[PDB]
């Protein structure tokens, strides 16, 4: 259970954006059925009345938090990846139209899941702003907890895989337009039961073995981390 409480720009905090900036649902619980409408921006996706300025090249931070801003994040045990998306403000995020522009899993070195690293990071992980149209666009985070996608939702809906879904309305006004947004995915409809990552075993498959939910990222991504970026604590 966890939800975003605003982002951050070129390490800058644009205030508290729920239900300002971000399409918030009215609390933490998970979307966990694939096929639902709930799949694109969770249960209460409508526009809200603000859109946070950016340009191309620019650091966006989403910032997390589990009960309160800055807390335990989210529970230890939701080990999983976490992905970030991007689409169009005009789509309403309906048809092929998300790119992906970050996909972090499990890191063999330090031996951590992404949702690991996001607790250790106070909720916080970025994006590099792409040179797509300028214009208004939806930034779809979305973290997956795996602890209980052993079982697939659509058999046993007590349990599957759960996606902790939040978009952020953004504006692009500064970007040359040098890598046009190309064709996307749609939510719901790109994770199937089959879709790699979506079923998967944490206890007793070695992480080193995950595959994430394709698409793959988009070459025109421009990177990102899982890495605090600002000290809430100071506000
Ligand atoms: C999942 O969502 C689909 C599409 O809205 C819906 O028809 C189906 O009833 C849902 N499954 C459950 C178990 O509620
Ligand atoms: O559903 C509970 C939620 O309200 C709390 O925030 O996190 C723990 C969950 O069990
Ligand atoms: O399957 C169990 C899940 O529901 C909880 O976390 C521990 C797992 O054993
Ligand atoms: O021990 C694990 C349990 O806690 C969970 O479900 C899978 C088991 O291997
Ligand atoms: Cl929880
Ligand atoms: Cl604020
Ligand atoms: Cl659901
Ligand atoms: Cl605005
Ligand atoms: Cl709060
Ligand atoms: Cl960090
Ligand atoms: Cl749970
Ligand atoms: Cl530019
Ligand atoms: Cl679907
Ligand atoms: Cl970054
Ligand atoms: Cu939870």
């Amino acid at each position: 259970h966890t939800l975003v409480w605003g982002v951050w720009v070129n390490g800058v905090d644009q205030g508290d954006g729920r239900n300002i900036y971000i399409r918030s649902p009215p609390n933490n619980n998970p979307v966990k059925n694939l096929t639902s409408p709930d799949m694109t921006c969770n249960v209460d996706n409508r526009v809200v009345p603000k859109s946070v300025p950016v340009n191309a090249g620019d650091t966006l931070t989403f910032e997390w938090y589990h009960n309160t801003r800055d807390d335990d994040i989210i529970a230890s045990s939701h080990h999983g990846p976490i992905a970030v998306y991007i689409a169009p403000a005009a789509s309403n995020g309906q048809g092929n139209v998300w790119v992906k522009l970050f996909e972090d899993a499990y890191n063999v070195t330090n031996s951590t899941w992404a949702v690991d690293r996001l607790i250790t990071a106070h909720g916080q992980h970025s994006v590099v702003v792409p040179h797509v149209a300028p214009g208004d666009y939806l930034f779809r985070a979305e973290i997956i907890a795996l602890h209980e996608a052993d079982s697939l939702y659509s058999q046993n809906p007590i349990r599957g895989a759960q996606f902790y879904i939040s978009c952020a309305q953004i504006t692009i006004n500064s970007s040359d337009d040098s890598t046009p947004l190309p064709a996307g995915v749609p939510f719901p409809g790109a994770y199937t039961d089959s879709t790699p990552g979506i079923q998967f075993n944490i206890y007793t498959t070695p992480a080193t073995s995950y595959v994430a939910p394709p698409p793959s990222v988009w070459s025109g991504a421009l990177g990102g981390s899982i890495a605090q970026v600002g000290d809430a604590s100071l506000e």
